[PDB]
């Protein structure tokens, strides 16, 4: 049954027919909804072949040439390759199309209005961790573009049956070290304690600051990962200050410009790309609310509240809310002043509503994960709160994969 | 490991498995292919007897007498009653147990820590619209208790073979009118436009303010509903003021004290109580964020922001967020000053986390609808954001039911 999807602010209704194209089960059943789970529980040539055919069909339909010579000859090449070898290879233009489609299909992404504007670097000719690093540096330099951020992805060689994966061990290309104490507390970013510890153990000389940028651990197939320090000139950061509260800069807070996620698997036509780091730009709430105010991240709410002289002794003063707002304001202000691309959660959700509408017209639906699309402050103040959404898995897709250690 | 959903808290790192969901006998709207958890309203002799036997089994476990001789004699009496009459009837203590359990089972209610403290008024002897009114007045008086609110439900007679239902037409016992204007806008609460116009069709003389309390339309079996005006002294209201912004009082905003929901069906052991109004107290975001700030509700955000002198011409000022926070603060401050029970969103979510722990031990789980439990401002600042939840239907249950017209 095709779901009816209602917007409760406007009264409008659509029907999602794209979901019938899903060949891939999520975590829910009629007995119970597991839509709030962050990760999946779990984490043959005929099956590869049908995923391949389907993807090649998606590709040819996208260039309008769907039935042509070229199309039927490509299907046969894929077929011949699979049958003889158990696997196949994409053409670069197919890869480019598949990478954009993976982004488009990602239900947790509120930035998808931008899905067609993606620079794709083909790095499938990579044979060593040293070469990975070179490609990574060019990606960063390109994507960063002195603050005028440009969306990008770099695709390293696919998984192959007989061998280890290319992997980037770090979860993003820029991460701040998290240093555990003998007394259990963390200095820096508690989300990165484990990667920090792996880095030291592979020979990194640690720092002891709150915002020490980590080296990368890059792994070529079946080899120990190697360590590469990013040149500081490549890592653009933004000092945080507040437009009217002058002590705020005194807090010594900063964040990096480029969100470049480096641990997700890209799946295109049944092929799997274990190292395919991608980047866009930040939505301010990711920094201002989560990364700075999460209790298990930098957890700065209390410090900010005290500096604002708020009554911290009682939840009902809404001290937490008030301090969060000002931190988000600082991030927006500081990024604007530094001429580094960023989008606020109001503008982002308004763009995503436009996206839903474009996708309704173009494909009869849009898979979206409401819990992830609605921002972590001011939820009901954004239009996406009032929008019903259908979550399902289309391919090409970005997926999670096991940590390689 | 365990063959049951694994549930993680990402703030604390802790894991539980929900075994309770095994007890669900009713499908929700999700399938492996697509998740529909964000939809608001997704769309009998042996059947009754099986629901009835299960509910009686639940009652007998709750008083620890399962397999007892009184347990088996009650089961026989329910078979016999259904046998000869097509239906059966609950003992008083079974109704009290069922009502509390429907509350405990409600996945969308963040206030469930209070589930065992529910006063159950048995109004199953009611035989007229006028008597419903008296019962409802008494409910309102007991529950309001001059500001020190007490949770309560009043249960009118069950649906019965052939005979018409008891219904309260109004969605809550207190509703402000919504008067559709010539210019297409609404004075009052836009949520209540259809109920307002029903009231006037049924002979109410409408006012023209923004906070006109509506009459009730009450319907006894096989009759036209009858209109009843609540005496104003029974309807406690709280004028909104802000603790430091002295002009806020001048806006003339107010809200009523008692959230008393009146259009839900209470289902117990396959019996159906079509009128069973219940009340608790408010969480402050219901008033300050949704009712006052939804665009399709009082929509006051821009007005408040202009009084605060914010820059409303750009999203990135965070004007909506700053206004909403102040409006929520005024709600909390005003209810406090007036001594009317209210709970803020931090204290409510903290208590709900306690609830989850209590239910993990008492029954192996707790059905919860993450999108509804997480408050509409300051989401990730509350501990429930970071908590995975499993949503499923257990009975006894409160259910939506179609409007009586
Ligand atoms: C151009 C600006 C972009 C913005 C503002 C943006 C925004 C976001 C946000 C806010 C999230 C949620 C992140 C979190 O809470 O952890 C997200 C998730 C994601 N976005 Fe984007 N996006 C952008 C570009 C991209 C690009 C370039 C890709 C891939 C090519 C992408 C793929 C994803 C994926 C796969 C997720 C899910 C991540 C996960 O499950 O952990 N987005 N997006
Ligand atoms: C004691 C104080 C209580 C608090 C603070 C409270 C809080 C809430 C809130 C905030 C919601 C969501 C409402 C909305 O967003 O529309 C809710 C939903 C609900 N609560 Fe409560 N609750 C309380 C008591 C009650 C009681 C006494 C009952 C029944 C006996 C109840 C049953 C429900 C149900 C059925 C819903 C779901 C409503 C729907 O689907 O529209 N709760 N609760
Ligand atoms: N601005 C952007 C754009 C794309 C992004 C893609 C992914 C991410 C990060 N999401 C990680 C979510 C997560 C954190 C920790 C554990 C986990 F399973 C999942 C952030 C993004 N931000
Ligand atoms: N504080 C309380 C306690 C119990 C409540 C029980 C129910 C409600 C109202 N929720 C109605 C949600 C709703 C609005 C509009 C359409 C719809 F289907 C559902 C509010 C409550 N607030
Ligand atoms: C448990 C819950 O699903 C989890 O905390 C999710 C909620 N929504 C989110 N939304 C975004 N955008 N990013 C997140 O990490 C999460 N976390
Ligand atoms: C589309 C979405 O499900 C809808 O707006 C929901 C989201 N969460 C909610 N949560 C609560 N508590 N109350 C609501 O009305 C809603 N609305
Ligand atoms: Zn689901």
């Amino acid at each position: 049954k095709f779901p009816r999807v209602k917007n409760w602010e406007l009264g409008s209704i659509t029907y999602d027919t794209l979901c019938a194209q899903s060949q891939q089960d999520g975590p829910c059943t009629p007995r119970r909804c597991l839509g709030s789970l962050v990760l999946p529980r779990k984490l043959p040539a005929e099956q590869l072949l049908s995923q391949a055919r389907d993807f090649i069909n998606q590709y040819y339909s996208s260039i309008k040439r769907s039935g042509s010579q070229a199309h039927e000859e490509r299907l046969q090449e894929v077929e011949a390759e699979v049958a003889s070898t158990g696997t196949y290879h994409l053409r670069e233009s197919e890869l480019v199309f598949g990478a954009k489609q993976a982004w488009r299909n990602a239900p947790r992404c509120v930035g998808r209005i931008q899905w067609g504007k993606l620079q794709v670097f083909d790095a499938r000719d990579c044979s060593s961790a040293q070469e990975m690093f070179t490609y990574i540096c060019n990606h960063i330099k390109y994507a960063t573009n002195r603050g005028n951020l440009r969306s990008a992805i770099t695709v390293f060689p696919q998984r192959a049956p007989g061998r280890g994966d290319f992997r980037i061990w770090n979860s993003q290309l820029v991460r701040y070290a998290g240093y555990r104490q003998q007394d259990g507390s963390v200095r820096g970013d508690p989300a990165n304690v484990e990667i920090t510890e792996l880095c030291i153990q592979h020979g990194w000389t640690p720092g002891n600051g709150r915002f020490d940028v980590l080296p990368l651990l890059l792994q070529a197939p079946d080899e120990a990962p190697e360590l590469f320090v990013l040149p500081p000139e490549l890592v653009l950061e933004v000092p945080l200050e507040h437009p009217t509260l002058e002590w705020f800069a005194a807090l010594g807070l900063r964040w990096y410009a480029l969100p470049a996620v480096s641990n997700m698997l890209l799946e295109i036509g049944g092929l799997e790309f274990s190292a395919a780091p991608f980047s866009g730009w930040y939505m301010s709430t990711e920094i201002g609310t989560r990364n700075l105010c999460d209790p298990h991240r930098y957890n700065i709410l209390e410090d900010v509240a005290v500096c604002m002289d708020l009554d911290t002794r009682t939840t009902s003063s809404l001290w937490k809310d008030k301090a969060a707002v000002e931190i988000n304001l600082a991030v927006l202000h500081s990024f604007q002043l530094a001429k580094v691309t960023i989008v606020d959660h109001h503008a982002a959700t308004v763009s995503f509503m436009k996206h839903l509408d474009n996708e309704q017209k173009a494909r009869g639906g849009c898979p979206a994960d409401w819990a992830w699309i609605v921002p972590p402050i001011s939820g009901s103040l954004t239009p996406v709160f009032h929008q019903e959404m259908v979550n399902y898995i289309l391919s090409p897709a970005f997926r999670y994969q096991p940590d390689p250690w």
